[PDB]
């Protein structure tokens, strides 16, 4: 989701991807 790390649709990695990519393989952003 552009800032965070989520599970479709929920912010559940702890991480961020302002940036537009997040490094959490099982999160997308």
């Amino acid at each position: 989701s552009w800032p965070v790390c989520t599970r479709n649709g929920l912010p559940v990695c702890g991480e961020t991807c302002v940036g537009g990519t997040c490094n959490t393989p099982g999160c997308t952003c």
